[PDB]
C-alpha cells in the first residue's frame, strides 16, 4: 500500500490537508463497532 | 458550538466531505496522547 | 445529480469543508487544458 | 510561501488530498468576481 509524496504550497493547506491525512489515518485505531455506532 | 448545514451538489463530493467530516469528528474518542503517539 | 446535506458541528470544520467544496465546484468554470496545463 | 511535503500512506487517500490540493490551487485562475458570483 504506496507511501506517495504530495508537495503543498502554502502553510496553510499543508496544515489542512495533514490535518485532513491524519484524521484519516487515526480512524483506524478506534473499533469498526465505534465509528458504526458514532453514525448511528 | 454551531451545527451548520452544508448543501452538497453531487454524491460523490458529499460522501468524500462526509468522509473528511466524519474522521474529523471521530479523533476526539482517541486519547490525545494516542494521536501524539501517533505523530513521534 | 443530487443536492445533499451535510449537517456540521463547529464553524471551524463547517468553513473548511466549505473552502473544500467550492472550490472543487469552482474549477469547472475553469477550461480542462488549464487544469491540464497546471498539472504538467 | 513555503514549499512542503506531505507523505500519504494510501493511493486513495493521496488521490483525494490531491484533489483538494489541486482545486485549492487552482482558485487563483478565476476572478475574485467570479468567486463572488459563485457565492451568490
Amino acid at each position: 500500500d504506496e507511501l506517495l509524496y504530495l508537495p503543498v504550497r502554502g502553510r496553510e493547506t499543508y496544515e489542512m490537508l495533514l490535518k485532513i491525512k491524519e484524521s484519516l489515518e487515526l480512524m483506524q485505531y478506534l473499533p469498526q463497532h465505534t465509528i458504526e455506532t458514532y453514525r448511528q
